[PDB]
């Protein structure tokens, strides 16, 4: 699976929020802003 940000998904805002460090939207965020979010 080679991973890409979303492009119509705000990466920068839900990394803002922390929205990726919530635990149940680490599933949205692993599909959404995986980059982002330093998994790949």
């Amino acid at each position: 699976e080679h991973c890409a940000d979303e492009k119509n998904f705000d990466c920068r805002r839900s990394l803002r929020n922390g929205d990726c460090d919530n635990d149940d939207k680490l599933l949205e965020m692993g599909y959404y802003c995986p980059v982002t979010c330093g998994f790949c």
